[PDB]
């Protein structure tokens, strides 16, 4: 019998609507359920009162097949290889005992066979028997979202060096090791329950303003609706996949109940609102729509054009007007993105967002970005799974700390290319890139933990930088990268580069393919005139790169230490007209 957990200190919900499905789509009222994991929650002092929590499934496309195009789309490998990801979230604000149960009959030896990732949450576990790992997950104000990883589960990733770039796949022999973890993926969001002040701030109330209450089920006026909120009460809703709402002037405020399920999207078309909100611990999945639905073609998969970049749904879309402006983003799990997650226009620099709590999972498709944060905002205590961009570094006065990062296979972790940019005063802290399947065989523009793209008009091209503008001052401290990955750090410079610091990038092993594949880059582009983009002076001015503790294998990096160059442990290529513009030691 099913016992949910609905007081001061534990909440955790269910669905009775759940269904097993690892083959194709749910309907439009059912919730994909985990056939993998089952969850409890006990607080710690009371570990005979152990309640469950829900365990969410995301599947490659929903399972669907490609619905108008024939084109890869990024879910092959994941597809071919049946990977999934599971996820539950509950609120806590106590220590808590957690129960993980492996569903699949494969059984484990010994609680060492139930590895956590991040590692560096050394969190108690006990073996309870032979399927079933207790975790002790202590209180934090930030929660903990973290991987559960049963051995019998992993597998590795490899690259068939097949043609340019190679392709992934699950046979060993004769191809190179990318990535082990597992194959069905289960990540807890451990969230922190919300009292006082910031249940206030983060959960409305009919003191809010008007409220509008969807009734479970189809969900397609609520671009009609009049009033301030809408808010959706635990349940299963449905906004198919030829709609997405795209809101009237009047709401402020979007809120996902814990236990919500919403397919859909939301796009907050008008920009005369002095301070927006999503928040709440619910879910906002894009399963029902296709992979680049297009709402030029009455949301088909895109036709007739390059790209879509600015009319393929993305599931949060906001305006901004000159006037400055506030978001707050908070709690929710947006799952199974057809494109981009997030976006802004209008005055990008009045905008100013709060991210915090906030989760993408599911990320099959290529360009499921992860997070644009706009100028003026800060980002804590998040999860992302993404195919593509994770961390779009993009603008000035940005603080992002505590990210957890489960990446996929394209695009790089951090990215601030793609064209020129004026960006200052940027600081990162503490990312852990639990995974990533990295694996090109040629040298791609646009990978590795740290990247500064070609430009997007012409990656092959060198004249596409403008020395008129300015990236500087960004900090990046403490990137942890587990497992195998490819390359640490390629910048092909499209502006003026300036004290750039990675502090504490350490990386556990590089893959298997050949060195010259894993090769760091550090490249001066120019204008069409000729003119390059300077980077600036590190021995002595501490004015360009500096890679300090950058480690490989528990070594650190050192232009000291013999270690560092390209067919060396650092597999550091920077052209050698930029020696002086970068430095790698040992603190």
């Amino acid at each position: 019998a099913i016992t949910t957990a609905d007081n001061g200190n534990l909440h955790t919900w269910w669905h009775d609507n759940a269904v097993f499905n690892t083959t194709g789509p749910t309907g439009n009222d059912e919730v994909r359920r985990s056939s993998f994991y089952d969850l409890q929650v006990a607080q710690e002092n009371q570990p005979d009162k152990a309640y469950d929590a829900f365990t969410y499934m995301s599947i490659p496309r929903s399972g669907k097949d490609k619905i108008g195009y024939t084109k890869e789309d990024g879910a092959e490998f994941s597809s071919q290889a049946g990977l999934t990801m599971s996820w539950s979230s509950f609120e806590y604000a106590k220590d808590v005992w957690v129960d993980v149960s492996l569903r699949t009959g494969q059984t484990i030896t010994s609680a060492d066979q139930v590895q956590i990732r991040p590692s560096s949450y050394n969190f108690e576990k006990q073996l309870v028997d032979a399927d079933t790992v207790k975790i002790k997950v202590p209180y934090s104000d930030a929660g903990y979202r973290f991987s559960v990883e049963f051995e019998p589960q992993l597998y590795t990733a490899y690259n068939d060096m097949s043609g340019d770039s190679g392709k992934l796949t699950t046979e060993a022999e004769g191809n190179r090791a990318i990535h082990t973890e597992p194959r069905n993926s289960m990540m807890i969001f451990a969230e922190p329950k919300l009292r006082g002040e910031q249940k206030e701030r983060l959960v409305p109330t009919e003191e809010s303003g008007s409220i509008h209450y969807p009734a479970e089920g189809e969900v397609t006026n609520l671009n009609a609706v009049t009033e301030e909120i809408i808010y959706f009460k635990p349940g299963t809703y449905s906004m198919g996949s030829d709609y997405h709402a795209v809101l009237p002037p009047n709401v402020k405020w979007v809120y996902l109940a814990p236990g919500a399920y919403v397919k859909g999207a939301f796009r907050f078309l008008h920009d005369n609102q002095s301070q927006y909100k999503v928040t709440g611990y619910g879910v906002l999945s894009g399963e029902q729509y296709v992979y680049e639905a297009d709402t030029n073609n009455n949301y088909n998969h895109l036709s007739g054009a390059s790209n879509c970049h600015s009319s393929c749904v993305k599931m949060l879309q906001f305006a901004s007007a000159d006037a400055e402006q506030k978001l707050d983003l908070q709690g929710v799990t947006v799952a199974e993105p057809p494109y981009h997650s997030f976006v802004v226009y209008g005055n990008e620099q009045t905008f100013h967002m709060n991210v915090e709590n906030y989760k993408q999972v599911g990320s099959w498709y290529w360009q499921t970005d992860g997070i644009e944060l706009y100028k003026g905002s800060t980002m804590k205590n998040t999860f992302f799974n993404a195919n593509d961009d994770v961390l779009k570094m993009y603008h000035s006065d940005v603080t992002i700390d505590n990210t957890v990062i489960w990446k996929n296979e394209n695009g790089p972790v951090i990215q601030w290319g793609w064209t020129p940019r004026n960006i200052d005063n940027v600081n990162v802290t503490n990312t852990t890139v639990i995974h990533n399947r990295m694996y090109w065989k040629d040298v791609k523009y646009n990978t590795c933990i740290l990247n500064s793209s070609s430009h997007w008009e012409d990656m092959g091209s060198t004249t596409k930088a403008d020395p008129n503008t300015t990236v500087k001052n960004m900090r990046f401290e403490n990137i942890t990268v587990e497992g195998m990955t490819n390359c640490a750090i390629r910048v092909y410079a499209l502006s003026d580069t300036e004290n750039i610091h990675v502090k504490n990038l350490n990386i556990d092993a590089w893959n298997g393919l050949d060195w010259t594949s894993q090769v760091s880059h550090l490249k001066r582009y120019t204008n069409p005139a000729g003119e390059k983009v300077t980077i600036g002076n590190e021995i002595p001015d501490g004015n360009g790169l500096a890679l300090e503790n950058y480690s490989v294998g528990g070594e650190v990096i050192e232009k000291t230490a013999d270690n560092w160059a390209d067919h060396q442990l650092g597999r550091i290529g920077f052209d050698g007209e930029n020696w002086n513009s970068w430095n790698a030691w040992r603190t």
